[PDB]
């Protein structure tokens, strides 16, 4: 059971800063159960594809991970970028939004007058956010194990616990964080995972923004970030070796990975 859309995948097709299709948004009318949204969609992916939530962190808005909706959506993804209801949500109420956020993504994908009606395939998602987002995508994973991939960004949870998860998962870290830093937070949460394909890639430097929008290295996140995606939520084996491999970049401070076939 596989997915595979577009062309065979490049180094440089993946670092680039558009993939093969042509993205359009739309801001959601009526968010339901979450503050607001921003649907990024391919208009020629020539397939349905799988839906990805992304959630910011505390006082953050859209703008912190907008990045992440053109980027994804232009390999073949439909993106949901959301505000929370409020800026000072905690990471499991994040994580309802999210959930809530995929869920209208699904009813929009049944809504003849969306411009996502009928590209989504809905068996195919995804959770990324940064900090209490990364959490909250952590606690999505660990809520909804048919959830086929997450990828947080600098995650901070009050617990470090997420052994339960079996849900594919690459953890941004930025190896200078302050705010949640990587011995306490990224670090622990990724050891805690014994029962998945995993991986932990730690930008060289990184204050905790190292991975949101207006980020220094988006050639190498925007590839990791693709490639843990295709390879997992399309079941897309082109894109084994980009999803497990050791970037070997001198922006990388530390790279670990486990369950990971190339």
């Amino acid at each position: 059971g596989s997915h595979m859309r577009g062309p065979n995948p490049t180094a440089a097709s993946l670092e680039a800063s558009a993939g093969p299709f042509t993205v359009r948004s739309f801001t959601v009318s009526r968010p339901s159960g979450y503050g607001a949204g921003t649907v990024y969609y391919p208009t020629n992916a020539g397939g349905t594809v799988g839906a990805i939530a992304i959630v910011p962190g505390y006082t953050a808005r859209q703008s912190s991970i907008k990045w992440w909706g053109p980027r994804l959506a232009s390999h073949g993804f439909v993106v949901i970028t959301i505000d929370t209801n409020s800026t000072l949500d905690q990471p499991s109420s994040r994580s309802s939004q999210q959930m809530a956020a995929l869920r209208q993504v699904a009813s929009l994908n049944g809504t003849s007058s969306s411009p996502i009606y009928g590209k989504v395939d809905t068996a195919r998602m995804g959770v990324m956010g940064w900090s209490m987002g990364g959490g909250g995508s952590l606690i999505s994973a660990a809520n909804n194990p048919s959830l086929k991939a997450a990828a947080p960004q600098a995650p901070w949870d009050s617990s470090t616990n997420f052994s339960s998860v079996t849900v594919p998962t690459l953890i941004f870290a930025c190896e200078n964080d302050s705010i949640a830093p990587v011995n306490s937070s990224a670090l622990p949460i990724y050891d805690s995972m014994s029962r998945n394909a995993k991986q932990f890639l730690e930008i060289n430097g990184g204050s905790h923004s190292c991975a949101n929008s207006g980020n220094s290295d988006q050639a190498l996140i925007g590839k990791k970030g693709v490639a843990w995606m295709k390879r997992f939520m399309d079941n897309d084996t082109r894109y084994s070796t980009f999803a497990c491999e050791n970037p070997n970049s001198t922006r990388v401070s530390d790279f670990r990975t486990a369950n990971c076939s190339l």
